RNA sequence: AAA
């Protein structure tokens, strides 16, 4: 699963890139006030779900990331996460 | 719905 982990990691790092966040109103509207999103919501996004439905593999791919931070079931951008949330 |  190592290569699949790499593809999943780079995909989710794109969702949490500044490039994407400046236009990703859906994702920001789903953030809580600290920037956190359920990892299972990210798991449902088409390009991730195509790669895997294995939630342990998604968690392991994100543990590998410098871009995001995981707390329990939730994930957010590590850098300035509070700047991105939007009203639902 | 590179939600």
């Amino acid at each position: 699963q190592e290569l699949l982990k790499d593809y999943i990691k780079r995909q989710i790092e794109y969702y949490f890139s500044v490039d994407n966040l400046e236009r990703d109103f859906f994702l920001r509207r789903k953030m809580d006030a600290d920037g956190f999103l359920p990892i299972t919501l990210i798991a449902s996004f088409h390009r991730v779900q195509a790669l895997t439905t294995d939630i342990s593999l998604i968690f392991a791919a994100l543990k590998d990331s410098k871009v995001v931070e995981i707390v329990d079931e939730k994930v957010r951008r590590r850098e300035e996460p509070e700047k991105w949330p939007l009203p639902p």
